[PDB]
Formats: structure tokens, C-alpha cells, sequence
């Protein structure tokens, strides 16, 4: 029961998710809302998806959020 239930998170950090990303992202989101939002959208459907899809790891995240936040 569980663990071996298919489990789909380990196969993203195989591609490009970090236990940091995952964190990062739910610690952000106290942070800018515009991070979130916007990477969600495109973290959302990445995770989720089986294939050859993974959410954005923390170092791309972080770029991300030079991309989402806006300037300052």
C-alpha cells in the first residue's frame, strides 16, 4: 500500500524537480503572488502530466521569479 502506488512526484525530480522546488514554490507563495500564479499554471500541468514534462526546479524557479515579479 502507497510508495510503490505508482507515486507520481519522484519521476519529475528525475527530470528537473528538486524537494526544494516543490517548498520554494508553497514558500513563495507568501511572498508574490504573481509567482505563484503565474508558474502554477505552467507547474501545475507539467507535474501533473506523465511523459516527459516536470516542474520547474527551484533554480529555474527562481529565474522564473525574475520573470514573473515585475520590475522594481
Amino acid at each position: 500500500m502507497r510508495q510503490q502506488l505508482e507515486m507520481q512526484k519522484k519521476q519529475i525530480m528525475m527530470q528537473i524537480l528538486t524537494p526544494e522546488a516543490r517548498s520554494r514554490l508553497a514558500n513563495l507563495r507568501l511572498t508574490r503572488p504573481d509567482f505563484v500564479e503565474q508558474i502554477e499554471l505552467q507547474l501545475i500541468q507539467l507535474a501533473q502530466m506523465g511523459r516527459v514534462r516536470s516542474k520547474i526546479t527551484d533554480e529555474q524557479l527562481k529565474e522564473l521569479l525574475k520573470r514573473v515579479a515585475g520590475k522594481k
